[PDB]
């Protein structure tokens, strides 16, 4: 996160860090068993890390469980990144708690102008790199699909939307990857791509959670 705050300690129990040997891309627990990421954000091992705050220090709330199964959707595109989404199955439920709880799945498609927080410990510069010990925040807008088309002629598809400002100063970065962006109290989106990051008239690309919901429910239920 590129010119965020510093979230306070456990204030998102649903974010969760993906480990493979270190941190490397951001999820979000929707149930107890099971975490919405990135399907760029694939790797064969994965340990799914919840309560956390400060990634670096043992803090006392962690959970640390492995994954059993990884499932990136069926249409999803490396080279283009469409249809970026990825589920993931912990090998056992988490236990929920004040610092790990679930977030809600969207009833509706995000709406140009709507404040979102988006969350993770990507890198917080522009340029060069500085990954940070403690969850960084960030509260920016959806932006109209017109302005989203318009910063990336010939990149959006339909399972894309933008959030963040033209402007730049103010946005998600790599190994933020995978993480949410929530509105409302509900998923809005997963950290996607985009180009540099913080840069100007090119805002952060994000999936669209909603157009998976259906995929959402019932490849949990085929696997659980
Ligand atoms: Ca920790």
């Amino acid at each position: 996160i590129v010119g965020g705050y510093t979230c306070e300690e456990n204030s998102l129990p649903y974010q969760v860090s993906l480990n493979s040997g270190s941190h490397f891309c951001g999820g979000s627990l929707i149930s107890e068993q099971w975490v919405v990421s990135a399907a760029h954000c694939y790797k064969t091992r994965i340990q799914v890390r919840l309560g956390e705050h400060n990634i670096k220090v043992l803090e006392g709330n962690e959970q640390f469980i492995n994954a059993v199964k990884i499932i990136r959707h069926p249409k999803y595109n490396r080279d283009t990144l469409d249809n970026d989404i990825m589920l993931i199955k912990l090998s056992s439920p988490a236990v929920i708690n004040a610092r790990v709880s679930t977030i809600s799945l969207p009833t509706a498609p995000p709406a140009a102008g709507t404040e979102c927080l988006i969350s993770g410990w990507g890198n917080t510069l522009s340029f060069g790199a500085d990954y940070p010990d403690e969850l960084k925040c960030l509260d920016a807008p959806v932006l109209t699909q017109a302005e989203c088309k318009a910063s990336y002629p010939g990149k959006i598809t339909n399972s894309m939307f933008c959030v963040g400002f033209l402007e730049g100063g103010k946005d998600s970065c790599q190994r933020d990857s995978g993480g949410p962006v929530v509105c409302n109290g509900q998923l809005q989106g997963v950290v996607s791509w985009g180009h540099g990051c913080a840069w100007k008239n090119r805002p952060g690309v994000y999936t669209k959670v909603y157009n998976y919901v259906d995929w959402i429910k019932d490849t949990i239920a085929a696997n659980s």
